[PDB]
């Protein structure tokens, strides 16, 4: 394939070198004659092993070459690759300057050729920045539409510096964002060979995966350094403790856990987060990151409540009280707090939760359930299809396979509002989900 | 084997059963006659799956009883585990209440015992709490001393409720916390046949371990809840992005990013941290979690610079300056950081990086570094020996491999700082680590 790439540095030029070597005619763009220069010599602008060599060859064979001049790259090749820089500006935000100049010099380049162009935004960028900045401005530059007249993709990047060419020869996945179907089979054709899944999202997918990879990285980071400063406070190796951590492979490092939805809850996750915050502030071990869960956790709670009051009337029907379908247990259950917070509101509110129904009548937590918070218990309902049928907000509060029928099925009149996921697709007039 | 369990709750009555069903002859100890009744008619004070059917089999067979008299249920059996409640106090400290009151009750009962017995925490306990407290108070009240009359251990649990039988048949891991070689060697024949490791570490690694896990899970969930807000807000299905997130074994749900050590940086994780959180902002989506990454990463560059500072001598050697070993990035550092901090506090600062030195004469970044970062630049040592002979402080800052020499044959008269893990052990007078 005859590929043009703009913007060689520390991605580019590795693109350029991986491409070249899988056979692909390669021309590089760059704003640097430095840049251009090394290339051409066939010498690698920075230190990444394997890349002078794949550089080297690219040249030999005849596949690779350099040059600014960007209307001659995008007239002889068929597909260009944005791998320009997006640093942030002062206030943190993306700096989308290389980006637009970049999108106007392309733009221009498809205006007087009439072969169909492809563009793929490798460079990462924001959600919504194809959509509307990279489309609008090569169209008004061009003159033709996207999707039809020219293809628009993206294709992140998962590539790490120091093993850049080992990355890209064996990624975890290949994630492509399409708008136009060509554009996405192009990219799927480039990649066949690689042993890893292809994974076509919308472009707005595609982006917002890239960047939730990049910040989880920095959170794992963030998790065992901190983690690691506590155990030195208490005389303990915290790359010890670290290893453990990662032997585990069902709980630790698994999904597990990782399904956006509700706060957490339970006898033991809230307390032991605020044990071990409270032990590092006895020790002066500052720790921003863990010192933000219990708040982050009762945001969750106050967000379900937004979504819940959000609909003018005041029938709700809680599906769900103990802190996990399958157990009883109410201690600290974000669903009881939600309950409160309800109740506390004037809310009519009908509760159904079989496990803690059960137990108020046959089991050890009686006294608890009767005495301590009648005020919730008391609103208990045996029937499913009462809570339903009485009530016009219905929320799924944990995962109890009973509701997936009423999910599917929804009666007519109700809002649903999904706190666990069974919702199928995303958010409708009837229903919504906390993070869809 | 003999064994008497404290505490009947969701921890030990799952214990207590399943541990019965193994053939082992159990005694369940609890102050609440109710939960007590109960059990002696086979019956689970819970919900929880398939505890009854456990429960039943253990007074079927005459190996599961329970009482109130703990005295001679320590009589009658080789070992207690202590699975009483440990919530938080208002302050969201650890309450140690129950667990000080049941070390009574065992010290009380073990003063009169010929045999040694062996004392077993399963509850989750701070580092500190087994030498500090437990430990204390028996040795006290019976008039005893530790390892040598009666053995002493921890065994923290991974269970969850609702899936809590599941859970101990097939653990990710079996964790003992050992002082005595017996108490250990007694856990590991009770554990020997599950199909999972047999972890035995010091009684402080051991809660520490058990302690991070939970934070771990409910930083798990604390992001994917944040990321999920702010795919909603963005307008796509945050299951969608965090299920391809799931997808990636290599770097997502590896151990990767999870040694303790330095601050991350390079030109992606800080820029892309920022611009996600800026975006969210905009959005008017609250992210507490995601908010203090910044934060945190800022104070392991000060640790660093504090631990290098407290040696009463101006003369530091920094081994790295690229953010990463193995390139010559120098883009957001932390290195570079440091360097910059020590250098505007006067310290006589020598530096090495072959990556940095090299791309000072070949390649595309000789503008940076001679005219960008002059005052840093111009403190680059190109022979290693000689940063090394110089200096009286050694700073391990990236991991090249050629730092491991000076690390395993140190040279006489120099204080090491090991930011990134070369250390073979935890801190001495010579040598100190980040986070051990
Ligand atoms: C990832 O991928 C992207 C690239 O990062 P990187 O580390 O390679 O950055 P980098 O700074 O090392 O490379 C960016 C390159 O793009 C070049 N460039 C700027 N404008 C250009 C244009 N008009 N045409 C062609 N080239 C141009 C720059 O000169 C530079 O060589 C970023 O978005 C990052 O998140
Ligand atoms: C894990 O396991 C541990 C237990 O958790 P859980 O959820 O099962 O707690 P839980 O509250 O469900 O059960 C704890 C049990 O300990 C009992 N107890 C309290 N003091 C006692 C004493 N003096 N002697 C005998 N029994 C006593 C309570 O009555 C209760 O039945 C915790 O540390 C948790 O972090
Ligand atoms: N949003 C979200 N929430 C989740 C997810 N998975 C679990 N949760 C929630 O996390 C909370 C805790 O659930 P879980 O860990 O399954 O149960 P449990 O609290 O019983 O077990 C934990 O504590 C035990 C203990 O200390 O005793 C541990 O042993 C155990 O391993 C767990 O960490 C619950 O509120 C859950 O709803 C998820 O993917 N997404
Ligand atoms: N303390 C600690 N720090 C770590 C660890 N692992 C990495 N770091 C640091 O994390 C930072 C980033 O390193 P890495 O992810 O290896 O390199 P890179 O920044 O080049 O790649 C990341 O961004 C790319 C990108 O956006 O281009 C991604 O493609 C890539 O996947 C990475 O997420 C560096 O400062 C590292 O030193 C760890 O286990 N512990």
């Amino acid at each position: 394939m005859r590929i043009s790439i703009f913007g060689l540095g520390y991605v580019g030029a590795v693109c350029a070198g991986c491409l070249s070597a899988r056979g692909h005619e390669v021309i590089g763009v760059d704003v640097s004659s430095t840049k251009i220069d090394l290339i051409n010599q066939g010498k690698s602008p920075i230190v990444e092993p394997g890349l002078e060599a794949l550089l080297q060859q690219g040249r030999q064979t005849g596949r690779l070459s350099g040059t600014t001049d960007f209307k001659k790259a995008v007239l002889d090749s068929d597909v260009s690759f944005i791998c320009v820089g997006t640093p942030s500006k002062k206030n943190g935000d993306l700096d989308l300057g290389y980006i637009e100049t970049v999108c106007r010099e392309i733009g221009f380049a498809i205006r007087e050729k009439s072969e169909r162009h492809t563009v793929v935004v490798r460079s990462t960028v924001l959600p919504g920045t194809v959509n509307n900045v990279v489309i609008p401005l090569i169209e008004d530059c061009s003159g033709k539409k996207a999707g039809v007249d020219f293809g628009v993709g993206t294709n992140p990047e998962f590539l790490r510096e120091s093993t850049a060419i080992k990355d890209y020869d064996f990624p975890p996945m290949t994630v492509i964002g399409e708008l136009d179907k060509q554009t996405g089979d192009l990219l799927e054709e480039i990649y066949r060979e690689l042993d890893a899944p292809i994974i076509r999202k919308t472009v707005e997918v595609a982006e917002m995966i890239k960047y939730t990879c990049n910040v989880w990285h920095a959170a794992k980071v963030t998790f065992a350094n901190e983690i690691g400063n506590i155990a030195k406070a208490v005389g303990v190796d915290g790359r010890e403790v670290m290893d453990v951590i990662c032997q585990d492979h069902k709980l630790n490092l698994s999904r597990y856990y990782m399904r956006p939805g509700f706060a957490f809850g339970g006898s033991c996750l809230p307390k032991d987060v605020r044990a071990l915050t409270y032990r590092a502030s006895q020790l002066d071990v500052e720790h921003p990151m863990l010192g933000s869960l219990m708040r982050s956790n009762s945001n969750q709670v106050q967000k379900a409540f937004d979504l819940i009051t959000s609909h003018d009337t005041r029938k709700v029907g809680l599906l769900g009280l103990s802190f996990k379908a399958g157990t009883d247990d109410l201690r600290e259950s974000p669903l009881v707090e939600l309950a409160e917070m309800l109740i506390g509101k004037g809310y009519e509110l009908r509760i159904f939760d079989r496990n803690v129904e059960y137990a108020r009548v046959h089991g050890a937590n009686k006294e608890y359930i009767e005495s301590k918070i009648p005020h919730v218990s008391s609103l208990l309902v045996s029937d499913l299809d009462e809570v339903v049928a009485s009530s016009d907000v219905l929320v799924l509060g944990n995962g109890d396979e009973l509701f997936v029928d009423l999910v599917n099925k929804t009666p007519s009149g109700k809002k649903l509002v999904d706190l666990v996921g069974f919702m199928p697709h995303t958010t409708t007039a009837q229903a919504e989900g906390i993070c869809w």
